């Protein structure tokens, strides 16, 4: 920015943030990622699961409402069987509240 | 009170069973205990959390279908703010089903 001399190149690969969500370990396939105009939510729920002390199923919801401008067009998400949901992308370095 | 205690049916045959459904820690009031003919279910869902790492919420569901091991009339439940749900009571000592 401005200091073109600090980049020289017209195109560069920087300005990237990496936030992570952890839950799909309970559901790798029964997980749903939906980007809602800046609202980042991960849907994860399972049906009647067996357990040591009974039958237990739960639904998990984590909602990230980032108004500062977590760009919806440029925010993608990686998910590994570990239930590691990485949301990596370029975004407004506002880092305000939650 | 004394009641029509015509006889002293004092039978302390109360070994008593004791199982716990600890989860309401995430829900003291948002918890609903339901005993349905041997079916013990604990209804509990959290409320949109507000944390710097995300606004999260979940729902817990445990279904203990114990026909020949849990009585519907004499089963009570203890709950403490700590979200500890003890189900204590005298139960029909049955042997398998059929």
């Amino acid at each position: 920015m401005q200091l073109s001399s600090g980049v020289s190149e017209i195109r560069h690969t920087a300005d990237r943030w990496r936030v992570s969500l952890d839950v799909n370990h309970f559901a790798p396939d029964e997980l749903t990622v939906k980007t809602k105009d800046g609202v980042v939510e991960i849907t994860g729920k399972h049906e009647e699961r067996q357990d040591e002390h009974g039958y237990i199923s739960r639904c998990f919801t984590r909602k990230y409402t980032l108004p500062p401008g977590v760009d919806p067009t440029q925010v993608s998400s990686s998910l590994s069987p570990e239930g590691t949901l990485t949301v990596e992308a370029p975004m407004p370095k506002l880092a305000t509240q939650s």
